[PDB]
């Protein structure tokens, strides 16, 4: 496998939600460090679907493989769930804000 | 409604899928401009997801207050899916960079 061009891969289709850098951050998708060993759904504070929580299998070559090339198949029921607001105060403020610039 | 703060949450929490400007581009999600006072999945040229589809309410103050507090509840079957990486080749540099970068 080709590092310089997987880097670039990763930096356009998964970074946006994944960070790997040890310590590394949870985003709208958990942390990847340890990913090589280690099952699915077990990243320490992030809340993942039962899907992803239940799978019961072991991350590393041929599990990303057949899951990197379409993830709902090989785990149905993992997807991205739109993150919800529920501080009333903050919809009312960002619903002001949406009805002023998308009729302006 | 304070505009400057739902300002602030917008370019936080959605600028990254969404355009709100008059003649704004699609991104991950459709531009919102003339979404007040319009059924739903009506923006012109995005595909929407059946669900988001055929919700068939109208936007507005009311009916945005409830989605905005979830989503996925407000309209089942609203989401995002993981894109796949098609290309064999792809998938083996990704995941060799992976295992270079969750490891180090
Ligand atoms: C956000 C829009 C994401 C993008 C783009 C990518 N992924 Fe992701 N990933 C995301 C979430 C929120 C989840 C969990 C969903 C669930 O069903 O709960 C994941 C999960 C993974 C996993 C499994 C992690 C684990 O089990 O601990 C992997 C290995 C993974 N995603 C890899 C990955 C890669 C390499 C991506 C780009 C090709 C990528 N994801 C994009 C959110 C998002
Ligand atoms: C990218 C991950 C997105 C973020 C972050 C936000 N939204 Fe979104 N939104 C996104 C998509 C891909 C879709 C359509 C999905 C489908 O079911 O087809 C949407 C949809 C909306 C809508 C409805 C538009 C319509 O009916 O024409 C609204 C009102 C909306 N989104 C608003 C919104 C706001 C204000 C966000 C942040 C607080 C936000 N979304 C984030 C993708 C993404």
């Amino acid at each position: 496998g080709d590092v310089e061009k997987g880097k670039k891969i990763f930096v356009q289709k998964c970074a946006q939600c994944h960070t790997v850098e040890k310590g590394g951050k949870h985003k709208t998708g958990p942390n990847l460090h340890g990913l090589f060993g280690r099952k699915t759904g077990q990243a320490p504070g992030f809340t993942y679907t039962d899907a992803n929580k239940n799978k019961g299998i072991t991350w590393k070559e041929e599990t990303l493989m057949e899951y990197l090339e379409n993830p709902k198949k090989y785990i149905p029921g993992t997807k991205m769930i739109f993150a919800g607001i529920k501080k009333k105060t903050e919809r009312e403020d960002l619903i002001a804000y949406l009805k002023k610039a998308t009729n302006e």
